[PDB]
């Protein structure tokens, strides 16, 4: 199976005067590349995929693909939907624009059954010839890809090679790798990056890496080299920032942090996302002071 | 004051035939709803597979609803929500143009807006049209919750926002809402607890069961609004089994299964990622249906 693993970043999407700030987007991708990141995830959850037009969706993927040419860095494009016809289109669309693989979130809101989830991903996987990584985040979608469904899709679809897990369920992560040890379990939850990696996970798709790519990159590769004492020691230092980056709904805290670090010009979201509370703004600022934030 | 749309309302299923919207079955079903005491129809809501319908099919179903309900008392409360505020504003203006009397606007799903964001989201929607706007809170589907304070603030600050459809299994919250803002129109979005919500001051239901048994849901709602709580509770108790079995799998998979079993739609067709039920739930739905008299056309 072709895979995309290692330290990966769910890229924020910076806005300037309500439009996508395309040059800062490219500049941020160069900061990830230069700090040990192995792949970037454009237009994911952290990238406010829900409020981007199809043209901006395309724009961010092509900026990501263009910026990563000549590097080892891959583009794992966000291309998921709660309508299978749309998800197939976004999958074919991300492939036609040079993405190395697609991250495909479980259908949100309309909550399909396991049989429906199977047919959903089977249709997506059969529409492209690039790796497909499942994305399970039940707190956001209202549904759960069961361990059995993930394993069947991994075994039945050639390009489906693993799953982003954002479920705070280390039991499920043991379930997955004990029954199907060939899948690429990817952590979608920064605080438990090390426990997932130490059980056989092969990478992270990180929110914290937007701000601290070098630390998330070092953590993952220490762990992949089975240097678990150095991986756990980075995981332990990151716990405070990992948690505070979710004091409000992601990506509200991480964009707040990027703005506080001077990495983006405007603290702009698209509604229904908005600036954090004045408290949470202050709490994020306080926790940031205990970390060294790389510049450009 | 405030313009309101209340009473017995149906979240219409959207029948498909050969992958297309059966517009001709759609009109027949709406005319079956009218003819059985329903006060309003909800096109392209959650039960209508709004997520897998194109914007053109969105228009088509709203239009059929507006046209089929012309000359009757039945209103059209169109589904017009999105997790992107710019899109929700567009769908709200869009629904007004096709004759909808009001809009049901689901809370932003997936992206979990904060309470502040939810307020600005709905304030933008309400200011874009001059027709009633009903909030829709279903946290099990959206991953977020419109708090009581946010609902009340929205009701008081925007003239088109007049209530909320509650699908949260939280009768405490419904007491919280009507005790602090008793002028609001609390609408039940949970068929099994239709009567408890109505007996606490709720002013209507937006029902899934009403697709199959519109006469029973209509009588239940009207009994309760006329304060005949013994007859309203008696229909609610009779409906409990079908109310639950219609959620043995994710709505609208069971209700469409029942509508097909009742011969009310031609094809048991969904749009992926929705699919036909398991073989066992097909049998369970069929068995529970047996105890109810299902009105025809
Ligand atoms: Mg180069
Ligand atoms: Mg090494
Ligand atoms: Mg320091």
């Amino acid at each position: 199976k072709n895979i995309i693993i290692g330290a990966m970043t769910a890229l924020i999407t910076p806005f300037k005067n309500g439009k996508v700030d395309e040059q800062s987007y490219a500049r941020l991708i160069k900061r990830q590349i230069e700090n040990g990141i192995d792949a970037v995830v454009p237009v994911g959850t952290t990238g406010e995929s829900a409020t981007l037009t199809h043209e901006e969706h395309r724009t961010c993927i092509e900026i990501a693909v263009e910026t990563c040419k000549g590097t080892k860095v891959k583009v794992l494009a966000g291309a998921g939907s709660n309508a299978t016809h749309d998800a197939v289109g976004l999958a074919k669309f991300a492939k036609e624009h040079g993405a190395d693989g697609i991250l495909s979130v479980a259908p949100y809101y309309n909550k399909p059954t396991q049989q429906g989830l199977y047919e959903h991903y089977k249709a997506i996987a059969q529409s492209v010839d690039i790796p497909v990584l499942l994305y399970n985040v039940p707190g956001r979608t209202g549904c759960e890809i069961s361990t059995d469904t993930i394993i069947k899709l991994f075994r039945d679809c050639e390009n489906i090679y693993g799953v982003k897990e954002a479920s705070g369920n280390i039991d499920k992560c043991v379930d997955l790798l004990a029954h199907e040890p060939r899948m690429m379990l990817i952590s979608g939850e920064d605080a438990i990056n090390y426990p997932i990696l130490s059980n056989g996970g092969k990478g992270v798709i990180s929110v914290t890496s937007n701000l601290l790519p070098d630390m998330i990159s070092a953590l993952t590769h220490f762990a992949l080299d089975e240097n678990y004492k150095e991986a756990k020691k980075i995981n332990d230092e990151l716990y405070n920032i990992n948690k505070i980056l979710f004091c409000e709904s992601n990506p509200i805290p991480i964009k707040t942090a990027m703005y506080l670090a001077g990495l983006i010009e405007s603290l702009e979201f698209r509604l229904p996302l908005c600036s954090p509370s004045k408290e949470n703004f202050a709490k994020i600022e306080e926790v940031m002071k205990k970390y060294k934030i790389k510049g450009f």
